[PDB]
């Protein structure tokens, strides 16, 4: 049993626990936050990125060339690290061009929906975090199905009480294709301890999608379109692009702090 919420932007306030709900109580597995951020902006960033007026964000895009087809390219050191993180914030800054700025706009959207304060975590000695990055999916390409479960880690010590939420907003969308699919099939400690490796038990995974055994909601956002759900918990995959205008989201994670105190988002 999948279950999602599909509000606007401007109803956030009338849903203060919505964060609790999902990780704490369970009550519900995700939800969809429609327009977060305008068309021109979501346009704007990326016409900065396609032109290449994108304040240095090509220096730090991974093309992940030897993982291919089932993987993004991806703009930022996902989770060295802590340079990109610095390159990606600036970059991020110059492009929204605070109309809104990307981190404002996003806290105000985390603090609207728990009531708590919202920030990026920081390393030992005061070294931000990345608080997202952006995916790229260009045509024929996916991501496969996966789950993000549990740096190793400086994180764990602000955090885990005791799921991750995953968010996104696409910055465009492909004109067929790039739908997100969610499965009711979770993540098991005790179902994959009786593979040897993670291959047989992935295998085993994409038996049981395939074999149509588990529930499967599918979203398509539009641009500037928040989804936001528990992808630590539920296997879950981005389908195979189609047509030549390629998916750019740009993403991450969330959760509570150690105190439940504080919300963190990086990525
Ligand atoms: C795409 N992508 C990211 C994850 C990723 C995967 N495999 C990779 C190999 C090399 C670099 C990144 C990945 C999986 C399939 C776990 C991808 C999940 C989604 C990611 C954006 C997570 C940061
Ligand atoms: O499409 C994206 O940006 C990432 C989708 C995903 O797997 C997630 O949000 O956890
Ligand atoms: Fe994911």
């Amino acid at each position: 049993a999948l279950h999602f919420l599909d509000i606007n932007a401007t109803e956030v306030k009338k849903y203060p626990t919505a964060i609790q709900d999902i990780i704490i109580n369970r009550s519900f597995d995700g939800m969809i936050i429609r327009g977060v951020f305008p068309r021109d902006t979501m346009e704007q960033v990326a016409r900065c990125l396609e032109e290449g007026n994108d304040g240095g964000m090509k220096s730090i895009l991974n093309k992940n060339e030897e993982f291919g087809t089932k993987v993004a390219q991806i703009y930022g050191h996902a989770i060295d690290y802590f340079a990109s993180s610095a390159i990606f914030r600036q970059a991020c800054r110059t492009m929204f061009q605070g109309s809104p700025d990307f981190e404002e706009q996003v806290e105000s959207i985390f603090h609207s929906l728990s009531g708590l304060p919202v920030e990026i975590p920081t390393g030992p000695e005061g070294q931000t975090y990345t608080p997202a990055t952006i995916r790229l999916l260009l045509e024929g390409r996916e991501i496969a199905v996966h789950v993000d479960n549990d740096a190793a880690n400086h994180l764990k010590t602000l955090l885990d009480l005791s799921d991750q939420l995953s968010y996104f907003i696409p910055l465009t969308v492909p004109e067929a294709g790039g739908e997100l699919v969610v499965y009711s099939l979770e993540w098991n400690p005790q179902e994959a301890s009786k593979y040897a490796q993670m291959q047989e038990y992935m295998d085993d995974v994409e038996f049981k999608i395939k074999s149509n055994q588990s529930q499967s909601v599918a979203y398509a956002p539009g641009p500037g379109d928040m989804l936001l759900f528990n992808g630590g918990r539920y296997y879950h995959r981005v389908s195979e692009v189609i047509g030549n205008s390629p998916r750019r989201t740009i993403g991450g994670f969330l959760a509570f702090s150690k105190q439940r105190d504080k919300i963190y988002y990086w990525s």
